[PDB]
């Protein structure tokens, strides 16, 4: 089905890459965690879901089938769910997000 | 305009309006911390409000220079945003225009 090969997109995207990030573009939270990234010289591959059409809706429901999570920015490192904003700012003043971009 | 009115009346008349997206943390926080203090505000939820929506965003950046949301009203008067929001509160600065 259409929502299975969504679902294994996702966990394809999440082992391939360091850091992914599903996002909105008019979202400051969103913003925020993609900058934070960048402050540490990462790359983050992201997903702007606004810009998707109808597409963005169904990931959003499949991102939370996946993780539980229906909010956006939703935040992978390193193939792990992390997964919110408040989430991966926590973990990167705790400072174990250095950490684990290694490798 | 129909809509310049309506910001006019809305604001004049409430002691804080807040015009908002029901999907925004930061319009989230803003609700929040004028309950904290007691004050029940006035939400426009600027995704609620069909095609108009969009068109009264644009009639509050005429009026305000401000294109974003929360687009926060104390007293009548245009405080702005969340940030510039949470500045006030943590001076106690906003508890002294609420006074009034
Ligand atoms: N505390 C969560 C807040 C997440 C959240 O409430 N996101 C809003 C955007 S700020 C949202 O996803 N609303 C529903 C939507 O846009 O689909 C976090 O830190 O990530
Ligand atoms: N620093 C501003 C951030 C405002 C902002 O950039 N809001 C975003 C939503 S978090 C926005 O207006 N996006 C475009 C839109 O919603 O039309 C504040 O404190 O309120
Ligand atoms: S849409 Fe405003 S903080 Fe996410």
């Amino acid at each position: 089905s259409f929502g299975s090969r969504m679902e294994e997109s996702i966990r394809k995207t999440v082992t391939e890459n360091t850091v992914v990030i599903y996002s909105k573009t008019w979202c400051s939270y969103c913003t925020e965690v993609k900058t934070l990234f960048k402050r540490l010289g990462v790359q983050p591959l992201v997903v702007e879901l606004d810009q998707l059409g109808p597409q963005g809706p169904q990931l959003q429901k499949v991102l939370e089938r996946l993780t539980g999570q229906h909010t956006v920015p939703n935040v992978f490192v390193c193939g792990k769910h992390i997964g919110g904003c408040t989430d991966t700012v926590k973990l990167n003043r705790k400072g174990d997000l250095e950490l684990m971009l290694a490798e």
